[PDB]
């Protein structure tokens, strides 16, 4: 009784990004996790990351007020190199280095994230997780919205959600969506700007055939702060015993951050018979992405700081309260295409149903780099003092930057052009004897590489061939519970080369995980509780013996616990929420070893619920907030300063305004960390560390016409 409600939770019931196949929840041997469009058009995320706040075992703030890319630490894991691994539609939008795309969440039609290891159905990926968003597909009802958004840093949005038929039996239907949003940065001179449209057009030629055309183009003249902060000003006091207000901005006042995003493709699926359904899914883009770029690099205190001259020429007692900076220029191009065919075959065995899974899986990826990066003395000091408690009355910018004349003697040029491929061929069946569902499959890899440094004229290469499988088992019951367990592998290639020149050999995944999944077909209520060992080997760590040069066979382990909770407590109130217990340890390193992974918390947790009232003069009316807890967590791989615990409230109120004729439309108030409380996000080290998001407020007013 309320978009978002039941008729959200028992959509988000059923999913296909964990068995490739559309499968229920409880049916799914691993952990997996869903966010409806409805879901999304109430809590208004500003991106996907957002999109999953209430669900266990994923940092998404961890870059704090930045909203450059859809980073996700996930089960205490990131990608090779800290890339994201996004899907999108069951592809991957494959980025390299700082090369990365995301999709606004108003072009989504939901979002799911799959943890653990699924090498199993889609190749090389990170343990621990992947993310996979759909998108809008065209409308079976008619649809014409338009939406208005106001809020607080210069916050103005407007976009539009059109689909409808061309002919009244369906075979024919589009969708575009569109957006132009732009807002200033929580850092004082930086901006957001986003223009965004997705064309989609659908052919149903009959009931057991889908064509869908998939197209999404985004250009961002400015993408907005991506700067690092010292923990010294923001985490712990500055000499002088203050900090840098939430709002600083270390960058020049000429830095500027670009993205284009351009892609082409289609969903398809063809069911032939009883017996065979076969479904392909592909994909090309084109995605660019320049900088000019000055970045903090921790005070001149900061061992980091070492060989910096600028530092040394300062008075010991001085190099605490001054800034170090660097910078960057990039420009880069990346093409990518991908296509996945898979032939579904259903039948039984003597009470023993099947749905065998088989499909060959195939990617390139080439990003053509271009960059420029200054190093120690390239840029000037930024003394951290006057940053007082004046400037927690305002601002203040800082002064530009000549990103040109690149001084050899301070920088240094960087060219590389990367490509990447992959095929690969799975297997997987889906055996159901009657109340005992057996999940088991296999995949294998041939993930080549080549990376051409254009400036050393150098070319280096490798093609991995590697294999991963995955088993586990559902005893379904009836009365709703749903027990499981389940093991699973993953491997990710390397791109770092070692002291002999080569190219060193791929990390793997190990996970062991058992829970039980309580999915009652006869109440809108969903619950989900899960442990798990996953463990990453062959993790590049330090030279035993100082070299500059990594060695492979380091280990990590990460186990732990996670519970997920959606449920209509009542006909006006829904509550979501999660929990999560991550134990992340360093098992071999060279220089670590018992530590914890920075920007990893132990504890994570967060609850949300509405109240909507269909009673007296207050019709039509929702009031919703949550809590999100963020435990404490180290800010570097020495573990040597840790990040503080926090807890972030949202709150919103909004109005059916389907009481003054406009039925379908409303108009939304939303507040984010509203007791606007300041803490740091997260530090990746000493000299990585950022802000969290100030309070927002934004008014959004959406039509149906
Ligand atoms: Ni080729």
């Amino acid at each position: 009784e309320s978009a978002w409600g039941p008729a959200a939770t028992i959509a988000a019931r059923q999913s296909a990004t964990g068995t490739k196949t559309d499968t229920p929840i409880q049916k799914v041997p691993q952990s997996i996790s869903v966010v409806t469009a409805e879901e999304m058009a109430l809590h208004q995320p500003k991106s996907v990351k957002e999109a999953l706040s209430y669900t266990p075992g994923v940092s998404v703030g961890t870059r704090g007020a930045s909203n450059t890319y859809d980073h996700l630490i996930i089960r205490g894991f990131a990608a090779e190199g800290q890339s994201q691994n996004n899907y999108l539609n069951g592809l991957k939008l494959q980025g390299n280095f700082y090369n990365d795309a995301v999709i606004d969440p108003y072009m989504l039609e939901r979002a799911e994230i799959m943890r653990g290891p699924v090498s199993v159905l889609y190749g090389k990926s990170s343990p621990g997780g992947l993310l996979n968003m759909v998108s809008k597909r065209p409308t079976t009802e008619p649809l014409k919205e338009v939406q208005f958004k106001a809020g607080t840093d210069s916050l103005f949005q407007t976009g539009f959600d059109f689909s409808d038929s061309l002919d009244d039996d369906g075979v024919y239907s589009y969708r575009l969506t569109g957006l132009a949003r732009s807002a200033n940065a929580q850092q004082k001179g930086s901006e957001e700007q986003r223009y965004a449209i997705a064309p989609a057009f659908t052919w149903r030629p009959d009931d057991k055939t889908n064509f869908t055309f998939l197209s999404y183009f985004q250009n961002e003249p400015e993408t907005g702060y991506y700067g690092w902060l010292p923990k010294e000003g923001t985490v712990e006091p500055l000499p002088n015993g203050k900090r840098l207000p939430t709002d600083f901005n270390e960058g020049a006042k000429n830095n500027t951050y670009s993205r284009n995003e351009k892609m082409v493709g289609y969903s398809f699926d063809h069911e032939f018979n009883d017996t065979f359904t076969v479904r392909q899914n592909l994909r090309f883009a084109e995605n660019k992405t320049s900088q000019n770029s000055v970045y903090g690099y921790g005070v001149c205190s900061d061992p980091a700081n070492a060989y910096s001259k600028q530092c040394a020429a300062l008075a010991p007692a001085d190099k605490g309260h001054y800034l170090a900076r660097k910078y960057v220029v990039d420009d880069e191009k990346l093409q990518n295409f991908s296509v996945d065919t898979q032939l579904q075959s259903k039948f039984a065995t003597g009470d023993i149903d099947h749905t065998l899974l088989t499909g060959v899986d195939f990617m390139r990826m080439r990003n053509d780099i271009n960059a420029w990066f200054g190093y120690d003395d390239s840029v000037p000091l930024l003394n951290l003092y006057n940053p007082s408690h004046h400037h927690h009355h305002h601002g203040s910018v800082n002064t530009d930057f000549d990103f040109n004349a690149k001084d050899p003697a301070n920088s240094g040029p960087y060219r590389i052009l990367n490509k990447q491929k992959q095929t690969g061929v799975y297997v997987q069946d889906q055996a159901q004897w009657d109340k005992v569902l057996v999940t088991l499959g296999g995949r294998y890899d041939w993930a080549d590489q080549e990376s051409l440094n254009r400036v050393a004229g150098t070319t280096d290469k490798r093609d991995d061939k590697q294999f991963t499988w995955r088993g586990g088992v559902n005893y379904l019951f009836d009365n709703g519970v749903t027990p499981y367990f389940s093991y699973s592998e993953s491997f990710e290639p390397s791109s770092q080369v070692g002291k002999d020149g080569n190219i060193f050999a791929p990390s793997k995944g190990k996970q062991y995980e058992v829970g039980v999944k309580y999915v009652p077909e006869d109440r809108p209520i969903v619950v989900t509780g899960a442990v798990y060992n996953l463990t990453k080997t062959n993790n590049l760590m330090a030279d035993p013996e100082g070299s500059f040069f990594s060695v492979e066979g380091g280990e990590i382990r990460a186990r732990g616990v996670e519970i997920e909770a959606k449920a209509a407590l009542s006909a006006s109130v829904n509550v979501v929420g999660s929990y999560t217990y991550t134990d992340a340890e360093y098992t071999t390193d060279t220089t670590y070893k018992g530590n914890t992974p920075a920007q990893v918390p132990k504890h994570m947790a967060s609850l949300w619920a509405d109240y909507t009232f269909f009673d007296g003069p207050l019709s039509g009316l929702t009031l919703g907030t949550g809590g999100r807890y963020t435990g404490s967590s180290y800010g570097d791989p020495a573990n040597s300063f840790k990040v503080g615990s926090y807890t972030v409230v949202d709150a919103l109120v909004r109005y059916d305004l389907a009481r003054v004729g406009m039925a379908g439309s409303n108009v939304a108030l939303h507040v984010n960390n509203l007791f606007d409380r300041e803490y740091v996000a997260s530090c990746f080290n000493t000299y990585g560390c950022f802000w969290g998001a100030e309070r927002q407020v934004v008014a959004t007013a959406t039509f149906r016409f």
